[PDB]
């Protein structure tokens, strides 16, 4: 047959500088939704794109409040909220299935990008979050 | 009078989410819930255990009534 377009049994996936590898529980098929973030220097905006619904935003700021409670606990500065911009695109977000299931995937993405440290290859993970940080339960753990 | 740091609205950010509101909501019915929640957050202090509630907060500090409390 033709050439390997995909990676092997995943032991080569390059550690992602800021890109998490999130779960997909989708009409289109289960996959990875690798959310990438432009670690860009600005004056503190944080915008989200990628045909995405609002529960994905609210999971992202739930991870963000958890991040800003842990600025000294990771590579974040003392006050990052007013100094750095984070364009947060998601590859496939026009999904009424997909609720806020990747806020921890958001969290790994944002802390890996702001920390400039590798978000891991090959931990495909999911779960709805609280604001204060408690990983809320989810149903549909089957498809995830 | 409740042990607060008196500098809490000038240098302390605070982020609020509720899992509803996009639901059609019959006026205020969790203002006291937000009162105890924010007061619980602003001193790193847990609220009480397995206790339900609903109500409204006035400007002075009086609990205003809310209607149709048979439902809640």
């Amino acid at each position: 047959l033709g050439i390997p377009r995909y990676r092997p049994d995943k032991a080569e996936t390059e550690p992602q500088v800021g890109t998490a590898q999130g779960l997909a529980w989708t009409p289109v098929g289960g996959t990875l939704l690798t959310i990438e973030v432009a670690a860009v220097p600005g004056s503190g905006k944080l915008s989200l794109t990628g045909q995405l619904g609002e529960v994905m935003k609210e999971s992202a700021q739930a991870a963000l409040t958890y991040l800003r409670a842990h600025t000294q606990d990771y590579g974040l500065p003392e006050d990052f909220y007013n100094k750095v911009d984070l364009h947060v695109h998601v590859p496939d977000g026009a999904t009424p299935k997909d609720g806020p299931s990747a806020g921890i995937t958001m969290a790994t993405a944002i802390a890996s990008a702001l920390s400039r440290r590798p978000a891991r290859m090959d931990i495909a993970m999911t779960g709805e979050v609280s604001l204060r940080g408690k990983v809320m339960p989810i149903g549909g753990v089957k498809e995830k």
